């Protein structure tokens, strides 16, 4: 079955935007865009990610998300940047393993679940970050339209 994702995720980071408190920022078309991956499967995907950039955000800082397109790959891009505490150079392809935490704590499977999720529907995904300046995480997802 297929959802449509704009729309989908707009009600996730709503759910975000309205509670406690934090400011969320959205680069996401007006486009009729379709992807092929359970509901509760996205939303794990989804919430593990921004859970993280919330956990690991200061101030009053932004999450941003970007939803692109490339038509050419069939394959969209949606990426979830803040402006935290960022990432170490030699963890950052180290951080969707499983159990690995960049410092007995805490659990380390978030990304893990996020990578297995994403990569059982046919995408890939990826942090980009830098040390004292923020994180972005970015999966791709098959879509139609
Ligand atoms: N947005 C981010 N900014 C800075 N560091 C991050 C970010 N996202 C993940 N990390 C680092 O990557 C590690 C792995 O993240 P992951 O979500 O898998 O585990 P966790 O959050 O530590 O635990 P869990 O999500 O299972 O409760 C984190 O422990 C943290 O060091
Ligand atoms: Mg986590
Ligand atoms: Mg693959």
């Amino acid at each position: 079955m297929w959802i449509q994702i704009v729309r989908f995720m707009s009600l996730i980071i709503d759910r975000f935007e309205m509670t406690k408190e934090q400011e969320f920022i959205r680069n996401l078309p007006d486009r009729d865009l379709y992807v092929e991956i359970d509901q509760d499967k996205i939303t794990q995907v989804l919430d593990n990610i921004i859970s993280n950039a919330l956990k690991y955000s200061p101030e009053g800082g932004h999450v941003t998300f970007s939803i692109d397109v490339n038509e050419e790959e069939e394959l969209l891009y949606i990426s979830v940047k803040d402006e935290g505490i960022g990432i170490p150079k030699k963890d950052v392809e180290k951080v969707f393993d499983r159990f690995y935490r960049v410092d007995l704590g805490g659990t380390g499977l978030g990304l893990a679940i996020a990578k297995e999720m994403v990569q059982a529907h046919g995408g890939d995904i990826w942090a980009d970050s830098i040390e004292g300046k923020g994180t972005t995480i970015t999966f791709t997802l098959p879509y139609k339209e």
